[PDB]
């Protein structure tokens, strides 16, 4: 079994790498692709809350992403790595530390405590940080506003803190798709081949 | 002026909170209510041959619609934008990607390539999406569907649920869920609250 978590601003090509990761990995593992909530309904009915929020406070809205994600691990992602499934699993508690933590303001100490109380010690086996520049995500997200500018380049401040302070591995995103795609399956494929 | 659809599965109430809506706002405004083709007629002429197709090669099917929703575009709604209205919209581009890119499966860039080329960036100013679930859908629609039917209703609602999350500045998400007299209610504040902002 394998938990594989995949981390990124967006237009980092996230979306992209996943899907075709996993249509690579399933030719070999009995692998599942999933993202919080994920179908769990106690984690669908949190996700409404936040949703339909009006100017929802921004630690109500960390605790809620935490329960989420409590939720997601518990009844989803746990049973599926009993099974001997790799997990790729789009987002955990690395959004929580550059989003809430960092781009929210905060604290990153303050939601890595609320989200190591959701965690409970379950970390990924393998996280990969697809590493883009501001400037090529901003393009990205444009084909898929200061405050706008500003909020997608404090999200990768907040990255590039996290991974400065073993799981991780950095794919360069600023390369065209199908090299930051083949560099993830590379990386990916290195580690379930050593166990 | 504002440029205003309103997208959402069967079953989600759409036709009876647009009416109301648009009988609400008609005191108040001046406000339009249109679908395609609307009565233009190569929009009405494309409409017979869709209609009227015999298992018709889904990829037609959707340049036919692209076609209709020009027609209208370019005849009913950018002249009523012009006339400084709000035009109020019964499904547009959305309704393509869901049904023809998602449900139908042709994919969805490939469809909002197509429909790029047939509103050349007269994207909406607003979308309100009615929001229903699967279940509340298809209770609303029997008010038994086979199996063919429920599949293709459960896709058209995952569509949605993958367009409005790559692209939600120009969605409001309207719980459908509820009583349809909140959801017209609800409907109808998203509306008065946007265009209040302009
Ligand atoms: C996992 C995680 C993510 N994110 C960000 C990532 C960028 C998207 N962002 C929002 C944007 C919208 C509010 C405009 C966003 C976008 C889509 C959705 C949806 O599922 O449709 C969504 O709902 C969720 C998602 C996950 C859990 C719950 Cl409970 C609700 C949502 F929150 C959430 C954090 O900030 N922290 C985190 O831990
Ligand atoms: C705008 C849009 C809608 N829809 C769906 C939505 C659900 C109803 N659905 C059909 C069902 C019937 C075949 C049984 C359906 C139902 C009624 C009619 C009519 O006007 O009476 C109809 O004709 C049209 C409608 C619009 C444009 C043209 Cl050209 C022909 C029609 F197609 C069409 C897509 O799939 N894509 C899109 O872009």
């Amino acid at each position: 079994s394998a938990f594989i978590t995949f981390e990124g601003p967006e237009g980092s090509g996230k979306t992209t790498v996943i899907n075709e990761v996993y249509h690579r990995l399933v030719k070999d593992y009995d692998v599942i692709m999933t993202r919080e909530p994920g179908g769990v309904p106690t984690g669908e009915e949190i996700r409404k809350i936040v949703l339909e929020g009006n100017d929802m406070d921004i630690r109500t809205e960390a605790m809620l992403f935490a329960a989420s994600r409590r939720e997601h691990l518990v009844l989803k992602v746990i049973p599926a790595l009993k099974e001997g499934k790799v997990v790729l699993c789009d987002r955990y508690i690395d959004s929580s530390l550059a989003y809430q933590g960092y781009a929210r303001g905060i604290g990153v100490e303050e939601v890595r405590a609320l989200n190591e109380f959701a965690i409970n010690g379950l970390y990924p086996d393998l996280t990969i940080y697809l590493n883009v520049s501001a400037e090529v995500g901003r393009e990205r997200i444009i084909k898929n506003d200061q405050e706008d500018l500003k909020f997608h380049e404090k999200v990768i401040e907040g990255y590039q803190e996290i991974i400065h302070n073993q799981r991780f591995k950095s794919v360069n995103a600023d390369q065209p798709l199908e090299n930051v795609v083949e560099d993830t399956y590379q990386t990916i494929i290195k580690y379930l081949e050593k166990i």
